[PDB]
């Protein structure tokens, strides 16, 4: 059993309210 | 069993309200 | 058993409400 | 069991509140 | 059981309040 | 517009990899 | 706009590597 | 714009590796 | 825009390496 | 804007390594 993974970011949320607009972007390259 | 994984951007939510509006965005390129 | 793959971006939700209006975009090119 | 993990930014969040806008933005590069 | 890990940059977080919006930002390199 | 939801779990996920075997049950009752 | 919701348990995920089996089990009762 | 929410308990994760078996559990009732 | 939240319990993370066994368990009541 | 939050315990994570397996537990009542 291996792995191999390449740069990366990670995040995690939860959110609740009564208005809710996060915002979430990425644009990554290879 | 081998797994080979080029770059990447990962999150996750749950989300709950009144009024939902999140932006989720992305535009990557190989 | 392998598993070959190119760059990536992830995300999952759950989201409920009395309105609903998430605006999710994506526009990756090869 | 082996894992080989390239170079990374790693954040988790949980939010609410009346109004939520959190940004969230990253653009890594292989 | 082993794991290698490239250099990498660890936060973590939970918000909340009336208003959010905190910025978060990350363009890390391979 | 109104909801009325009664006492619920809420999970999510995404999953990959050579070999997948996760296990989710439940057994809820009214 | 108007939402009520009854006692309940939120958990959210992404997984991912050679061999999975996570177990989520919950069993909630009205 | 109102919400109503009743007890509970919110966690959030991702989680990846060569083996992966979490254990998730919970049993609410109303 | 109003929220009313009964009493929680909140936590949050991430995780990853070789072996993955974290337990969560929770059965709060109404 | 305006919120109303019940009492409540908040925590936060992340964790990685060899093998891991942290207990997280919490049986509040309302």
């Amino acid at each position: 059993a291996t792995q191999r993974l390449a740069n990366f970011l990670v995040h995690s949320s939860n959110n609740f309210g009564a208005i809710l607009s996060p915002t979430n972007v990425g644009s990554n390259t290879y």
